[PDB]
């Protein structure tokens, strides 16, 4: 199989991760410092977060400029230093790559709201770079996506005399796409990183791309044949290169994104459908909604793969739910009314789950044992905070806490210069949550962490099995089985706070034993009818093979 | 039934919970400040640690006066505030009363280290409180309990010019109690505290009282005899206070302490037996051991009460376990030679544990669900660790870690300035393991310790209940029923780190319901032959109900 079906990522943002000369801001000295922790960790592939020269509006997804580097993270020399230093331990970097959209600090968009013609008389090639109106009433009816902020998708450029089309943050000016001048911009910005041996991209807004009157200005066919020709010039310039999608839909629309056999779009997409209900199903103590919503989810092409995740440094959404789904899980998991934004919750994932352990290694064992490649988000995998105080999503984008020292290690700027301050509090602050603490800990959410997915790498059916989910008899039980080259895993997780009692269908399985992957404890022989009485304790999980 | 079957005890040293007055030593206004910790903990009863005057060669237990306040821990009035702010508050407190042997700086010893007679010819009627012998040969070949510091129990005074008995050290020379004298003094000392309201004693080194020629100097009868007249005093002078007895024996001996229904002794023993076999089962994931050492336990009288612990201020000891069981022990639970002290291992119980919380919560379950009254050692209720550089025992008495500021918020004084220095380490110092930190984190220990107290509470069973164990045909799994006043618990504990599953002889039971003490979550009905099967994750503990 290609490597990214195999791969575990890791997301960090290379402004908060390692800060290498004191500044107080993360750079790509200090990012290369800390490869072998991610390669011990048992990560494949790193994901960053843009890094391009941007007025951070958007914290950089706000670009001025997509052949450099933001001087924050250092030159462009450090950037390939960094590149080589991972490909030299196996590692896979892949970069963010903002197509929707531009900076309105871009030269492009200075250059465009000058006019159509320039003020000696000739036409401004760059105007038609971005989508104007005279009045603004076009693709009315559409949604806004930051509805805590925008109030429109159209704004008025005070210079240029005319509206410009946005779905994200005023400063954010929208590419028009049917200028065929802008698609080969982004082919060459791609081109631009891809020459120096990135592995691929995250693409980013990919739904929003085209605009036409009478749709709601999504997944649009016009838009899908944009993303079918980014794959072709990948595929056909750069073989073995991934090509990840940001697709925030139904599950219905999102399988479009991956394109099909004869006319490929995207090798990966994120599995935002499956996201929000497991945190839904654990606080309904019930798991019927994770099979329902799987079981919606087409079969992908050969060369698709899911990408799995239970946070990111975005809010956790809930646009993608009903009325009825997500009000309860506002009411579970954002008691504070701050904890809202743009239809979702900003949190990080331990204080989502009441910093509870056994909740948190609960839900990274379905994470690493559904069907996908997973992807950790930077700092979960030692149990941090958040900070409300913080405005907009950037409360879970605090900077990385290594040990109890100056602003946990991550600068000696001290933290109020760190530019996100370190957190400090007394039950997710560097003192108390860190790595070199969890490093020399025999117990830690660390060594857990590594110790497990050591375990999933051991058994390709996690990475390429099939799935099948069993019936058990109590909707707290979930159990499923992942099946590929003759290795069958059996995988019953309780999503319940007490002991729970299930009844499994392996009727299949008559006449084979379940034995533990870890320490390969005998389980008794399935007989009989097949019917398989378990108890289970709170949020246990079972991690099991059937023999033959 | 007495107060005591009821209790919840709680094991500190003044010198080493909270300094009131910044001189780096705790003292009781200290304590007296933190007793609402302790109620809101659930703690019944505390059992201070010896607080008498004492140059502290031994921590304490090298007593100089039996009837004054150490100098370091405040007043005898500091005192009398404390017992009525703790009594005030639903608190019980026992003290420990050193039996066996006095400091070598007594002054009883000061007098009879002059000799037989005094320089003017009189008699000296303190020479014969200790045991003296004037060639040291006497008690031939008996057990040294201190090893690695003595060599004899014998020790020549230079200014006697003869030998003296000690078990522990030759700074804490025996008391005579074939003397008659000794025996009034002690009850006498006994006296003056129960006359200022404490609530009863722990009896320290109780087996070693009586020496007799020909035999092991352990559990004579004659020290029976003694100890009968104590409890005679107490029953008819202060009736319904409490005698605790540390007796480190083997069952066979350690129920002889509690005497006869005709002729009774202590109301209380520690339960020595148990408490190494729930860590070398732990190890071996095997509990027939358990079962073995509690089946030799003779049932006990009316009056009387086990006392369950997991740690206290002395060593992890293995004196009471076979050569092959003890060697077992230091392979597992002491890697490192410093680890290890006088037959026995010196470290805190995380520690032992390797941090892990879920088989700390599994032997403070088995610790709560077993026969007797619990006793906590102050600080393990929240993971302290140890400090082995300090010498001897201290190691596991370093001061109590309330808050991340200055020492852990035990004094204003400074680290170094304190009596033993609070762990800074980062794993377990201060920083990341505090009280403060604790009440804040919504699934702290200390969280989890008072929430499975109060579940304890509320089901008398565990404190009064007989006890039954029950066949698993799996020696992982330690299964057993509490039986008290028309209610039974079902208690299966999964002793191995990875899932298991087995088989309950629950014939007895057949047609009762089984359900969760917390939620009263349904477990299949017993039915048929009653042969339960049970499957368990790691370290899991069933609390059951069996609904008649
Ligand atoms: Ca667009
Ligand atoms: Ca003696
Ligand atoms: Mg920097
Ligand atoms: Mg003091």
């Amino acid at each position: 199989p290609e490597w990214y079906k195999s791969a575990v990522f890791y997301e960090l943002s290379v402004r908060t991760f390692q800060d290498g000369n004191g500044d107080g801001k993360g750079d790509f000295p200090g990012l290369t410092s800390r490869l072998d922790y991610l390669k011990n960790l048992g990560v494949d592939c790193l994901w960053l977060l843009p890094w391009f020269p941007s007025p951070l509006r958007d914290d950089g997804y706000d670009v001025a400029d997509y052949r450099g580097i933001h001087p924050d993270l250092g030159t462009l020399d450090d950037f390939k230093v960094f590149l080589r230093e991972a490909h030299a331990r196996g590692l896979w970097v892949i970069g963010d790559l903002v197509t929707n959209h531009t900076s309105s600090d871009h030269p492009w968009f200075q250059a465009a709201r000058r006019g159509p013609t320039l003020p000696d008389g000739s036409p401004n090639e760059y105007h038609d770079y971005y989508v104007w109106s005279d009045e603004g009433k076009e693709y009315a009816d559409t949604r806004i996506i930051f509805t805590d902020t925008e109030v429109s998708n159209w704004t008025l450029d005070e210079q240029a005399g005319k509206y410009y089309w946005h779905r994200f943050f005023a400063s954010q000016p929208d590419l028009n796409y049917d200028n065929p001048k802008v698609v080969e911009e982004l082919h060459g910005a791609a081109r631009f990183w891809l020459d120096l041996g990135l592995d691929g991209f995250r693409v980013d807004a990919v739904p929003y791309l085209i605009e036409r009157e009478g749709t709601s200005c999504e997944n649009l066919p016009e838009t899908h044949e944009i993303l079918k020709g980014f794959r072709a010039m990948v595929d056909r310039e750069y073989p073995g290169r991934l090509l990840l999608a940001e697709a925030q839909q139904w599950p219905e629309e999102v399988v479009e994104y991956f394109g099909t056999e004869a006319e490929p779009e995207f090798h990966m997409c994120f599995n935002f459908p499956v996201m929000p209900r497991l945190y839904m199903s654990l606080k309904r103590e019930d798991t019927s909604s994770i099979r329902e919503i799987m079981g919606r989810l087409p079969k992908i092409p050969s060369f698709g793969q899911w990408c799995i995740f239970l946070r990111n440094h975005d809010e956790l959404t809930l646009e993608m739910v009903t009325d009825d789904e997500r009000a309860f899980m506002y009411a579970a998991y954002a008691p504070d009314a701050r904890m809202k934004i743009n239809v979702g919750i900003r949190r990080r994932l331990a204080p989502l789950l009441d910093n509870d352990r056994r909740r948190i290694e609960l839900l990274n064992t379905v994470l690493l044992a559904l069907p996908g490649s997973p992807v950790l988000y930077y700092g979960d995998e030692i149990g941090m905070g958040d900070d409300l105080g913080l405005p907009d999503r950037n409360g879970v984008r605090t900077p990385m806490q290594w040990n109890a020292g100056t602003s946990g290690g991550f600068s000696t700027a001290q933290p109020s210069d760190c530019f996100f301050p370190p957190i400090q509090d007394p039950v997710y602050g560097f003192g108390r949550v860190n790595v070199q603490s969890q490093l020399q800990d025999p117990s830690s959410l660390l060594k857990w962490t590594a110790r497990q997915l050591e375990l999933r790498r051991a058994h390709p059916a996690f990475a390429h099995g099939d799935l099948t989910f069993i019936e058990t008899g109590n909707p707290a039980i979930l159990a499923f089985t992942r099946q590929y080259d003759g290795e069958t895993l059996l995988i019953v997780s309780n999503f319940a706070g007490n002991a729970q009692a299930g009844l499994l269908d392996l009727a299949p399985f008559v006449g084979r034993a379940p034995v533990t992957l870890s320490g390969a404890s005998p389980l008794p022989v399935v007989t009989g009818n097949g019917q398989y009485p378990v108890v289970m304790g709170k949020y246990d999980y079972y991690w099991l093979r059937l023999n033959s």
